[PDB]
RNA sequence: AGGCUCGGCUGGAGCUUCCGUCAGUGCAGAUCGUAAUGGUAGUAGCAAAUAUUCAAGUUCGAUCCUUGAAGACUGAAGUGG
């Protein structure tokens, strides 16, 4: 119950509507963040470099506007950590947002 | 009245009555000299030179130190040698 995945749509053109050209990427992974942290109820949330590679893919201020996200809540190895559980998001390769939900893995 | 005596506390080595006489003898000012301190005030402000992000390392402690990945810049009459 407390180790858990799954995959999420993240709207990332409305997320980060109306940011400034030189802030849009770092405010879209601040985002990615705010999102796993409300959906997986986690304080402690990492984006793998591959995450952070595709939210840069397309330069600084070209963010892509959805990004399709594996969030795996699972238990933080290191015990003299202030919270039990960590988030860690994963980047899922997508061609076609149409029809996809959020999924159970 | 100029000032003075005593009491209480602090302090640790000098001070004092009266008689003569002498003077570098009395400060609120001089945009006075010098030293220190306020309100202003946690205020004005720390805005030129495109820009940083992710993961990890070390550490009591990391936007700023180091490693890797990415994204940008100087653009050879360079931010190079």
């Amino acid at each position: 119950n407390e180790v858990v995945t799954r995959e999420y749509t993240i709207h990332i053109h409305a997320r980060i509507r109306g940011i400034g050209s030189k802030k849009r990427a770092p405010r879209a992974i601040d985002e990615i963040k705010k999102f796993a942290k409300i959906q997986m109820k986690t304080n402690d949330v990492r984006v793998d470099t591959k995450l952070n590679k595709f939210i840069w893919s397309k330069g600084i201020k070209n963010v892509p506007y959805r990004v399709r996200v594996r969030l795996s809540r699972r238990r933080n190895e290191d015990e003299d950590s202030a919270q039990k559980l960590y988030t860690l998001c994963t980047y899922v390769p997508c061609t076609n947002f149409h029809g996809l939900t959020n999924v159970n893995v």
